[PDB]
């Protein structure tokens, strides 16, 4: 079968989290190393790219493969059932048309047990046609998140200018002119606090705005948060899920 057990089960709901409003519907691939999520957005813009990894599970095992057709929001009700210390474990059979979310908890005794129905999908991993970037932010995941919700409510877009030094953010409304702008890092100290910029050429880009708050959600996940940009091919915010693997958005620039 295939028994995926999670020390830390609040992990596991803020991933949910971080994508829930993005996809209406995925499917978990499972394997040996471990569960991996593909998949484009309701409206085809975004992409979402996860990675679990079996050394990060306290207990991992998927004997044979497989494609998991989980709905997200039925399972973001289950998981929103879990509490912040509660042991997640999902479990399937081979061919399981149900898989089963099991909580236990640490200092009680109550044990939860939920099984959800499991959809059949096509899927179309379109890959990630693997560039070495023009130009890597690493930044404080909340401070990026911060930044997306304050310029959303001058323009519908946002431009992403970065430089050997700085990193500036800028948005044009009908209602005003608006530049946030970072600084890079001096003497590198913790990823809450650390800006650092990899620059090889200067890139400007332009984003839609909608999209970088959804991929915002994610912020829990890691203090930090990574934006690497070149220029026509799309971009990628990157949220390490702490030891465990990470969530890659990616999204493509207009204009």
């Amino acid at each position: 079968m295939f028994e995926a057990r999670l020390v830390q089960g609040s992990l596991l709901k803020k991933v949910l989290e971080a994508i829930k409003d993005l996809l209406n519907e995925a499917s978990w691939d499972c394997a040996d190393s471990g569960i991996q999520l593909q998949a484009m957005d309701n409206s085809h813009v975004s992409l979402v790219s996860l990675n679990l990894r079996a050394k990060g599970f306290d207990k991992y095992r998927c004997d044979r493969n497989l494609i998991m057709g989980m709905n997200l929001t039925s399972m973001s009700k289950i998981l929103k059932c879990a509490a912040n210390d509660d042991i997640i474990t999902m479990k399937a059979q081979d061919n399981a048309d149900t898989v089963t979310f099991m909580f236990e908890s640490p200092n009680q005794e109550k044990v939860s047990d939920y099984e959800m129905k499991l959809m059949n999908l096509d899927q179309e991993h379109l890959g990630i046609p693997e560039t070495d970037y023009a130009c890597v932010i690493k930044l404080p995941s909340g401070e990026f998140a911060r930044i997306c919700r304050d310029l959303s409510q001058f323009g519908e877009s946002i431009v992403i200018a970065c430089t050997k030094e700085g990193v500036k953010f800028s948005a044009a409304g009908d209602i005003g002119t608006a530049n946030i702008k970072l600084a890079q890092t001096s003497s590198v100290d913790k990823e809450e606090e650390a800006v650092v910029i990899e620059m090889q050429e200067p890139v400007t880009l332009t984003f839609a705005c909608r999209y970088l708050n959804m991929f915002t959600k994610a912020t829990p996940l890691s203090p930090q948060v990574s934006l690497s940009m070149s220029p026509d091919v799309p971009l990628v915010v990157e949220y390490a899920i702490g030891e465990i693997g990470h969530i890659r958005y990616f999204l493509a620039p207009k204009i």
